[PDB]
C-alpha cells in the first residue's frame, strides 16, 4: 500500500518513464488512481479528480477503460486458463482471435503471429520479409524503405525506419541499420511524389525486402495525414518492382481513421500487416503480425523451415480473450457511424483554432484531431492547462492532439476540443 | 469452438513459436483449462489432467489460477486496467519498482518496465550505449558475451544469442557483429576467465557492455556454470570499464535456488533484465534495472533521457499480478521449497544417469535436465509424457523440466518419472 506522496517519492528515485530521465524530470508525473470509461482519476493538489483520457492512453482505450464486456471477458478467461505456452499447445482464445483478425483485415492476410508489443510485431514483420526473400533465394533484399515522418517503435530495427529527426538518428551514428528514406509524403495527392518514390525504389529494388509505412496516418513522427491514393501507388510500385509492402497499423487499426483499417481507405492489401495498440481495447499488451498465404508458405518452405521468432507469452489466453471481446464489441455496433460522428465532433470543435496566431494547421482524420503550431508547445504550461479543464492531453513538439475513446459522447468531445483550442491559445499568448 | 474447430482454425491461421504454417509435424494439443500445477488437455477427444512440468515456459512458478494472483488481477481490474505511463505514474508500478529495487542485487536502483524479455534486452543495450555516449565515448557500442546464450528474438537481442543456436548463418549481413567468448564451462577454470579478459582487452575501447545469463543458460542449451565466473566478469568489467549486464529473464525469482542467479556469486551487474516469472505467468511483463550511475550518466547526456517508451509500459494489470507473485514468493520459505524441489528432481532423475541415451543429468534449483545423445523426437516424447500425465516439451537433445514451485513431492516424482520414461524411449527406438 502506498499513498500518492509515497508513489511520487518511489517513482522519482526508481522509475523510468517513456523517453525520460531519472532525477532530471522538469515535472513530476501525475499519480493515476483509477480509470473508468473515458475518464482517468488523477491526483492533483493531493486530491483525486476525473479527467477525460483524450489520448485514449496512447491510442489504446478505444472502448474506454473498464468496459463491462471486456472486464467480463478477462474474468471468465481467468477462471478457466490464465496462460499456457503456445509451443505445442493451442487454445480457444487464440483460435477465436486469429479467425476474427483474418476475416476483418484487408483481403489476403491469412495467417497471424501473436506477440506482446508493437515494436516486436514490427521486428516480426521485418523478419517475415527478410525470411521471405531468403526463401526466394534473394538474401540481398534485406534493406527497408520508407518515407520520412514515420514511427515504427523503439527496438533497434524498428528505430532504423523511424523518422531520422524524430528518432534522433544522429545520436545513433554507426549503430542503426542504414535504411532507404523517401522524402516526407505530402498531405495532398501529387503523382509526381509517387513517380519519384518509384524512381528511388527502382534503383534500390534489388536490395529492398520491403516498404514499410503507416497507412494514411503517421503517428509519433508528427501526426501527419496523407492521401490514401499514395498507398494505392505503393501497392502498385511494390507489385511491379517485387518489394513486399508492410503496413504498420499499430496506431491506425480497429476503426481509428474512419475505416476498420486505414488500408481500407485505399482499398489495398499489404503483404504483411502489424496491429497492436487498440487490439485488446487497451487492457493488456498484445500485438499481431499478419501475412498472406504466399508469405507464410514461402517462409515455411525456405531453408529455415519456420519463422524464427517465438515470444514467451505468445498468444496469451488472457490478452487474446479480452481482444476477442474488444473486436466483437467493435464489430457488433455501427462503429463506422460512431467514428464519423467523432470526426465531425473533432472538426467542429477544433475549427476555431484555425484563426489562432500560433496555429499553422488544423486537421482531423476519423477519431484523430490535430492542432499544429508554429512553435514548440511548453509542456510545463500545456499539461496543467488541460488538466485544469478536465482533460488529460500530452502535446509534443509543436502539436496539440487527441485520439479519444470511441465511447466519448458529444459533450465529452466538446470538452476535449475546448481544452485543445485553449492550449493552442496559450502557445500564441 | 469445439477442440476440432480450434485445431482447424489453428492449422489454417496461427503461427506458433519457431514454427511453420502448414508444415507442422504434429498438431498442437488443445488446452482447455489450467489449475494449479495441472493443465487440462484434449487427447483423442477426451479431456485429461497433466502436470505442467515446463511451468508454461518458465512462467508459472506458483501454478495457474493461484487464488492470490487471480485475486490481485481482479482487484486491479476493478480500479484501473491501464493508463499511459507518459506523464502519469501509479501504485502498481511504484510497488513493483520498490520491491524489485529491494530484492535485486545491490546497486540496481532504477527500473524500466516493458512488455517482453526481448524488449527488456534491447532496453539494456540502449542504456549501455547511451551511457557511453554520455561519457563522450560513442566508440563503445559493441557487446560482448560468451557462447551458449539466449537473449530473445528482436534483432539486437538476436545479435548476442548463441550464433549456432540462434542460426546467425541465416542472418548474414543483417545482425550487428558482436564479440563472442567461447562457451562458459560448467566447472570453474581460471584459464577461461584469463582468456575472457585477454579477448575483452582487445576490444575494450569499442565495448559498451558484457551481457550474459548468470549461472544458468536457458534456451541456448540448459547449461549451468560455476558462479565464480560471475565474480571474474565483475572484476574484468570494473578494470576495463565495460558495463556488466545480467539477463535474468529465465533465472529470476528463485528458479536456480537463489532469489536471483547473481546471488550465487554475490555479484551486482550494472544493468539487469527480468521477465518470464515476473507476473507468475499470467501476463507479459519485463523489467530492465540499472544503477544510479548509469541512470544519471544517461540523463546528463546529449539526449537527456533514455530513448525508449513502450505503449503498455508499466501496465497496471501486469504490475499488480507481479506484485502479488513476488510477495507470494517472498512471504514463504521459498529457499527451503526450492531446495526440496531440487532434491526431488535430483532423487527422481538419478535413475536416468544409467540409461543408454543419457549423457548427463543435472539439477540446479527447480531445473532438472536430462541431456540425451540425440535430438529428442517430439512426435514420440510428447504423447509418451502425456500418457504418464505430464506435459513435457523437450528441445534439441534435452528432456527437462522447470516445474511450478507448488508441485508436491509426489508430483515432482511423477514429473521425473515421465522424464525418465521419455529418456528411456529416446534410446529405445
Ligand atoms: C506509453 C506512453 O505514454 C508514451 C508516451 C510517449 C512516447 N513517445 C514520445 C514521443 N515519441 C517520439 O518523439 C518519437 C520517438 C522516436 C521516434 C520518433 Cl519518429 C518519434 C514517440 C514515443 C511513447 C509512449
Ligand atoms: C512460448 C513457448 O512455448 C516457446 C517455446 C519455444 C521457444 N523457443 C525459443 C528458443 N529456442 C531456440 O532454439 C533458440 C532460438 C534462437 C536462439 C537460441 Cl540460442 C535458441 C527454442 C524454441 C520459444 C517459446
Ligand atoms: C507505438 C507504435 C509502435 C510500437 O508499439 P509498442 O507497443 O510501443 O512497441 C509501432 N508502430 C506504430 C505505428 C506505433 O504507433
Ligand atoms: C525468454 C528469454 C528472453 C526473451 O523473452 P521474451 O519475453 O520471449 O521476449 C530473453 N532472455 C532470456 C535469458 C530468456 O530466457
Amino acid at each position: 500500500g502506498l499513498t500518492p506522496e509515497q508513489i511520487i517519492a518511489v517513482d522519482g528515485a526508481h522509475l523510468w518513464h517513456p523517453y525520460s530521465s531519472i532525477g532530471r524530470e522538469a515535472v513530476s508525473p501525475v499519480v493515476a488512481v483509477a480509470a473508468h470509461g473515458a475518464w482517468l482519476t488523477l491526483i492533483r493538489d493531493g486530491q483525486p479528480i476525473e479527467v477525460l483520457d483524450a489520448m485514449s492512453s496512447w491510442w489504446t482505450a478505444i472502448h474506454g477503460h473498464g468496459h463491462p464486456a471486456l472486464d467480463q471477458a478477462l474474468t471468465t478467461q481467468l477462471r478457466v486458463m490464465n496462460h499456457v505456452m503456445f509451443g505445442g499447445l493451442t487454445h480457444e482464445p487464440a483460435a477465436r482471435l486469429a479467425k476474427l483478425l483474418v476475416d476483418i483485415t484487408p483481403a489476403g492476410l491469412d495467417t497471424v503471429f501473436f506477440s506482446d508489443s508493437g515494436s516486436v510485431s514490427v521486428e516480426v514483420a521485418a523478419k517475415m520479409a527478410l525470411q521471405y526473400w531468403r526463401g526466394r533465394g534473394l538474401p540481398g533484399k534485406r534493406r527497408l524503405m520508407t518515407w520520412r515522418g514515420g514511427y515504427h517503435g523503439d527496438t533497434f530495427l524498428a528505430m532504423s525506419i523511424c523518422d531520422p529527426h524524430g528518432g534522433m538518428h544522429s545520436l545513433w551514428t554507426d549503430v542503426l541499420a542504414a535504411q532507404v528514406f523517401a522524402p516526407q509524403v505530402p498531405r495532398d495527392y501529387d503523382p509526381a511524389y509517387s513517380a519519384a518514390f518509384e524512381a528511388q525504389l527502382a534503383q534500390h529494388a534489388g536490395e529492398l525486402a520491403a516498404v514499410v509505412v503507416e497507412p494514411v496516418v503517421q503517428g509519433a513522427g508528427g501526426m501527419r495525414f496523407h492521401d490514401p491514393r499514395y498507398l494505392h501507388d505503393l501497392r502498385d510500385i511494390c507489385r511491379r518492382y517485387e518489394v513486399l509492402l508492410i503496413f504498420d497499423e499499430i496506431a491506425t487499426g480497429f476503426g481509428r481513421t474512419g475505416a476498420l483499417f486505414a488500408a481500407d481507405h485505399a482499398g489495398v492489401s499489404p503483404d504483411i500487416m502489424c496491429v497492436g495498440k487498440a487490439l485488446t481495447g487497451g487492457y493488456l499488451s498484445l500485438a499481431a503480425t499478419l501475412c498472406t498465404a504466399d508469405v507464410a508458405h514461402t517462409i515455411s518452405a525456405g531453408a529455415a523451415g519456420a519463422l524464427m521468432h517465438g515470444p514467451t507469452f505468445m498468444a496469451n489466453p488472457l490478452a487474446c480473450a479480452v481482444s476477442v471481446a474488444s473486436v466483437e464489441l467493435l464489430l457488433g455496433q455501427d462503429w463506422r457511424t460512431r467514428i464519423t460522428e467523432l470526426a465531425a465532433g473533432l472538426t467542429a470543435g477544433l475549427d476555431t483554432a484555425r484563426a489562432l496566431p500560433a496555429v499553422t494547421d488544423v486537421r482531423v482524420c476519423g477519431a484523430i484531431g490535430v492542432i499544429e503550431c508554429d512553435r514548440p508547445v511548453d509542456l510545463a504550461v500545456a499539461t496543467p492547462a488541460a488538466l485544469d479543464r478536465g482533460v488529460w492531453l500530452r502535446p509534443f513538439r509543436n502539436l496539440v492532439y487527441a485520439m479519444p475513446p470511441y465511447i466519448c459522447t458529444p459533450a465529452e468531445i466538446t470538452q476535449i476540443t475546448s481544452a485543445m483550442v485553449e492550449v493552442a491559445r496559450l502557445v500564441g499568448s
